[PDB]
């Protein structure tokens, strides 16, 4: 329903990616995820109504990586 | 004798990649020893000069896939 942008440090592997999407994905209220490697990024469609880009970032930052929203 | 090198290198998350870059890296002609700081995303290199670079350290770190820099 919405879409956000976040950023996301130490992307490294496919094996992470990979992780970083299937546990994402899986949230409630996550439709959708992809990740680009060369961006350093993760595009999310997510419904508003249950979560937020915040808590996106939070649950990448809980995976171990340093995240941000950039829009 | 040896020289000492500092490379901070971008994006190690893994104690597993930690390892590869030090098991790969100690291998190189020339290099005595290597400590990988996670916490501090940097290496420290123990290495013949004569035998090796920091710089060619660097860019085999990125051929591993890290982005890496000579720092001191
Ligand atoms: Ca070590």
């Amino acid at each position: 329903c919405s879409t956000t942008l976040i950023a996301i440090a130490g992307m490294t592997c496919a094996s992470c990616v990979h992780s970083i999407e299937g546990m994402i994905s899986q949230l409630e209220g996550v439709q959708q995820i992809s990740v680009s490697l060369a961006e350093g990024t993760a595009t999310v469609l997510y419904n508003p109504a249950v979560i937020s880009p915040e808590e996106l970032r939070a649950a990448i930052e809980d995976m171990g990586f340093e995240a941000s929203v950039v829009s």
